[PDB]
């Protein structure tokens, strides 16, 4: 299943549209080419219309938002869901910061094919984990999206069946992007054939898999080059 | 009193509104994360504004300023002034760059907790290696009733009167970007935490020598990134 | 390989100030490469910052990998300035012949005379204007080396290297630079910076392209893409 998806993300080779934020461009990047995966950064309103269409999957991580880049994450989607490309959503930091959240409350209107984010976030976009689960189902529901709730287990559903994913390690929330990259390898994820939620759930435990061998150093800083070494 | 401060770090964990430059945003989200802290990185000027007076400690670093980004600086500035949240600024390169420079000399109207930069920075600043900058910075400190850290091969801190020098570290972490700008992350976060704000801004410093000092034992640049990490983390 | 060891001792003696506009997902990399190989790099990027500090800096590098209109404007600025300055500038044509917008700024910056440009076989074609790994684009180059006066390196897994008459390959390395992102964009600023010693442009270029790639070769026995990075700018730095 793990072992599945990396198979599939090796042999499809997913091109990835990554529009995410500034702390995280290179280790997403890097993620996506460790998977097998081509990441592409492309941020200009126009490049980013026409690059959407193009790419097999678009991903939204709003966690350094920015009005100009807004603009142009909305031409993305709206392309991308005109060429029938799924888009995922990282509501980063939504609930705790306005801006941030009115534009995602905007984007679901745009039928993301999934949205991975932590449980405040997931709780602030339906309006600990257990908690954000009622939530994460409502999302599901209503927008006929997968929604991934991320944390030490990681929960997916699809509104009605709900997996569970643990395993990992603390370590990884003391390297910066591991839930942002989590993301990326998502969205590639959802441009693969096979369930959706079961794909997502794979992406999930693909990163616990390689962040459990990468831990084993113990310190954050040998994590990265490990855990990139894992993936790959 | 580096061992106090990393406990200290560990304990209070400061949230730390990062206002940095493009080319030093992982590494200072990783350097803070190692020593127990949380980064936030926030840069549009609403969000930033919110944001900074939420914050433990805002960190101001102009090292690729642009136009927009200055608007949301001084918006996140005011805002943590307004809101009693200490900030630093990192004056890279001012002195060299005029844009960047007076919008440096406007800031510092607004108080900052503490200034760490170099010693042609330093002097810019004050309108005047690191101890040809210390009493510039002395006179900086005392104008504005703030801690500067000049920083360098030894790193001189000053309250105006008292000056603390920090020896230590490793000709390697200079050629490694972002070890200055991540001490003064680090120095931020200090800013905000219990204690002589002095002595822990001294220690800070001394906290990321001794990190590189022990990351320079691997012998080269690459290497050294992971192995400085590391040695800031615990257990 | 005797001009590579050569410019390996220019770039530490030199120490070459680059002015980087690259883009949004090679920034550290590229400075931490520039720092390794002994040169100095500055990222500036706001328009009068650029054209102050592309009079000051030894080379200019332009990377459009992630451009914007408000970047491009400042890109124009340091280039305008650099050339009256006298100072070389290097052209990086991320994705040229793949997205409108940068393929149309690029030819626009063709006209202000870059010292060189490095992109790969497709980049090339489409900055030259010709149809139809690097060996296919060497036409192109050529024919973009002549017209312009510019030395034009076409990478691959087998580097070209051209000032329209001459021609010189470089091979080596290892595909793994190709499962890390940046490594072209790093290559690109050693370029620039090469650019600005002293020496036959063209033959420096090329030694810069050996330079990489020979760092690429060793760092890639730490088989992995996460071992790679720490070991090739261990490698770059070494000796
Ligand atoms: C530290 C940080 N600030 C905005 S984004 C980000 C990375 C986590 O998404
Ligand atoms: C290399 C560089 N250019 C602007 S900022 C910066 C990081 C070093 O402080
Ligand atoms: C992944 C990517 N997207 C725009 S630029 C860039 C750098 C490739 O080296
Ligand atoms: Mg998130
Ligand atoms: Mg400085
Ligand atoms: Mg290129």
């Amino acid at each position: 299943p793990v072992a599945h998806l990396r198979h599939l993300l090796r042999a499809h080779s997913p091109l990835v549209h990554c529009m995410t934020n500034d702390v995280v461009q290179t280790f997403t990047a890097n993620v996506l080419l460790a998977v097998g995966a081509s990441p592409a950064m492309v941020i200009d309103p126009r490049e980013a219309a026409q690059f959407a269409a193009i790419a097999d999957a678009l991903l939204i991580n709003v966690g350094t938002l920015t009005e100009d880049r807004a603009v142009a994450m909305r031409a993305a989607v709206e392309h991308a869901r005109q060429a029938g490309k799924p888009w995922t959503l990282d509501p980063v930091a939504v609930g705790a910061l306005t801006v941030r959240t009115a534009f995602c409350h905007e984007l679901l209107a745009l039928q993301p094919a999934a949205i991975r984010g932590n449980a405040s976030e997931i709780l602030a976009l339906a309006g600990t984990a257990a908690a954000a689960l009622p939530a994460a189902q409502a999302l599901a529901r209503r927008l006929a999206t997968v929604v991934a709730v991320t944390g030490e287990v990681d929960y997916v559903t699809d509104g009605e069946r709900v997996l569970s994913v643990a395993g990992g390690n603390p370590l990884m929330t003391r390297v910066v992007g591991t839930g942002c990259a989590l993301s990326a390898v998502v969205a590639a994820s959802a441009a693969l054939p096979g369930d959706r939620l079961e794909n997502v759930a794979a992406a999930c435990g693909l990163m616990k898999q390689a962040g459990e061998i990468a831990a084993r150093q113990g310190g954050p800083g040998s994590f990265i080059p490990a855990f990139l070494d894992a993936l790959y």
